[PDB]
C-alpha cells in the first residue's frame, strides 16, 4: 500500500477562473513530472483569495460556486485518474456556509466531504464570521488509495482531531492550509510561527503512527478593506512526514509541485515499536470533554 | 514577574542506590552554587536506581522498600537548598502493589504532591507493566510555591491527552522525568529518528497548550543483568526545556550535565491570546477520544 502524493502549492491568480485553470495546468504538469502520482492535495480554499482577511458579507457570493467547483475538480480527477482533494466553500443553505474539503475518487465520484471543525478568529483571519463549524465530526474518508484522515487548516493545531481520525482507521493525516505572516512580524516570530506549525503536525504523525501531508498557498494578498497594511504573506512550505515525524518532502515558499512517496505499511511496524494506542489511559480521558477545569 | 529558575540534574546511575543519591546531592549542591536563583530542580526518572525494567525479575520489588527513606532523603535536600524538588521514586503502595511515583517537595521539604505514572510501557528491555501498577489518581497538577506543576513521568510524554488535561486543570508548566535510550541493534538513522521524535512530540504539547515544558533524562550505558539484551541500553541524556511556543530555551548534551533555564510563566497569557486553541476546541465532538479504537 503506497501513496504517491502530489501537492500543488501556488498563489491565487486574481480571479476564480484563472486560479482554477492554473491549478489544472499544475496538475497536468505534476502528473507528467511524477507519473506514479495517485493522490493530489490542493491548498485550502484553492479557487479563491483568502477572503477571511476582512469581515465582509459580500464574500458569501463566492459560496454560489460550490457545485461548479466540484464539477470542475471532479472532471480533473477523472481526466488524470487520481484521487484529488479540493478545499472548497460550501453553501449549506441560504445564509449557512462551511469550509468544506471534497475528495474526488479517480473516476470523478465524490468519495467524501469534510467540514472544517475548528474555526479560527483573529484580525486578518475572521473565519468564524463566514464558516459555520462542521457538524459531521472527525470522520475519515475512504478512497482507493487509503482511508484519509482529512481535516482543514486550523484543525491541524488540535491533537484531539488527529487522534479521533486515527481511532477511526485513518491511514494518513491531511491538512490543506492557508497560513502566512503579517508585515508587522519579525524574522524571529516568522521562523517560530512556521516551525511551530510544522512541529505540532509532526507530533500528530508520531502520536498516531501515521504519515501526514500539510499543504499551503504562497504569495502576498492584500486586504481589500485596507485595514491590514501589507496584507498576508503566505509562506508555502507544504510538507510531508512519515509515521515517526521524519520529513519525506519539504517545499520552498514559492510556487511548487511537491512530491513524496508514502509507505502506509510502515504504520504496523511503527506501532509495534511504539504501541501508544494500546496504552492510552482512556479510563482517565473524560476531562478532555471540558472547556476548562 | 512569575519566573521559574529550573535546574535539571542529568547523570548516570552510580552502581548503588547510596552512591547515586549522594551523587545527585553533590550535583544539586553544584547547581545551586552555579545558579543561585534556582527555585525548581527536576531529577531524572527513577533517579536513585538503575533502569531496572530492562529485565523482568521480581527481586527488583525489593527496591520498593526504600520509598520512605528516599522521600526523607530528597525532602531533606529540598529543605537544605530551599528549592522545589521533583524526585522520581518507586512506591510500594501495599504488598504486591507498586507504582512509578514522582514526588514534589516544597522548599520546606514538605510533600506538595505525588504523581503515579499513568501510561505504563511494555517493550523488550522496557518491561514496565510487570512492575508498575498504572496510576489511579489521574492527571492532576501539583500546586507549589513556584507554580502549578503539570508533572507526569516518561512514557506519559507521548500522549497529547495527558498534557491537555493538565493544561485544562491550570498547569503552568509541563514536566517529564524520563529514562530513554537506544539499543545496540539500532542504526544511527533510527537512533536519530527516535530522539528527534521524543523531543518533537513534547514540543507539540507545549505548543498545543501554550505552556513551557521540561523533559529530563539520564545518561550512561546500562547492561541487562539477565544478559538477554546484548549491549544494554545507552541513555542519551539530551534533557531540554522549551517555552510556550515550542521554542528551545535550553538543551543538554548526552553526558552528565546540570541544565539551567529561566522560564517566564507570564508568557502564557500573550501566547494564548495569539493562539487561542483552548477557546476553539470542539469539545462537543471529542467524545470518541474515550474509545480504545473505532
Amino acid at each position: 500500500h503506497m501513496i504517491y502524493a502530489g501537492v500543488l502549492q501556488h498563489a491565487y491568480c486574481g480571479s476564480r477562473k484563472k486560479t482554477i485553470e492554473h491549478t489544472a495546468n499544475l496538475l497536468e504538469q505534476a502528473l507528467k513530472k511524477h507519473p506514479k502520482t495517485n493522490l493530489v492535495v490542493l491548498q485550502e480554499l484553492n479557487p479563491y483569495s483568502y477572503f477571511c482577511q476582512s469581515e465582509n458579507p459580500k464574500f458569501f457570493d463566492l459560496g454560489e460556486y460550490f457545485e461548479e467547483d466540484k464539477a470542475f475538480f471532479s472532471a480533473l480527477a477523472q481526466k488524470f485518474q487520481v484521487v484529488l482533494i479540493a478545499s472548497l466553500f460550501e453553501k449549506r443553505a441560504k445564509g449557512l456556509y462551511h469550509n468544506s474539503a471534497v475528495v474526488f475518487e479517480k473516476d470523478g465520484s465524490i468519495a467524501g466531504v469534510y467540514r472544517k471543525m475548528h474555526i479560527p478568529d483573529d484580525p486578518g483571519f475572521y473565519e468564524k464570521f463566514y464558516f459555520t463549524p462542521g457538524d459531521l465530526g472527525f470522520e475519515p474518508i475512504i478512497t482507493s488509495v487509503g482511508k484519509l484522515g482529512l481535516m482543514v487548516c486550523w484543525d491541524q493545531w488540535y491533537p484531539e482531531a488527529a487522534r479521533i481520525m486515527a481511532l477511526k482507521g485513518a491511514e494518513i493525516l491531511i491538512y490543506p492550509s492557508a497560513i502566512g505572516f503579517l508585515e508587522e512580524d519579525s524574522n524571529e516570530e516568522k521562523k517560530r510561527q512556521q516551525n511551530a506549525w510544522e512541529t505540532i503536525q509532526r507530533g500528530h504523525a508520531i502520536a498516531n503512527g501515521l504519515p501526514l501531508i500539510a499543504t499551503n498557498r504562497v504569495g502576498v494578498e492584500l486586504d481589500p478593506s485596507g485595514a491590514i497594511k501589507g496584507g498576508i504573506t503566505f509562506f508555502g512550505s507544504s510538507f510531508v512526514v512519515g509515521a515517526l515525524g521524519e520529513f519525506l518532502a519539504k517545499a520552498s515558499d514559492k510556487e511548487e509541485i511537491l512530491y513524496a512517496e508514502i509507505d502506509l505499511e510502515r504504520t504496523e511496524e511503527v506501532r509495534r515499536m511504539w504501541p501508544f494506542l494500546r496504552d492510552r489511559r482512556i479510563d482517565f480521558y473524560n476531562d478532555l470533554l471540558k472547556r476548562y477545569i
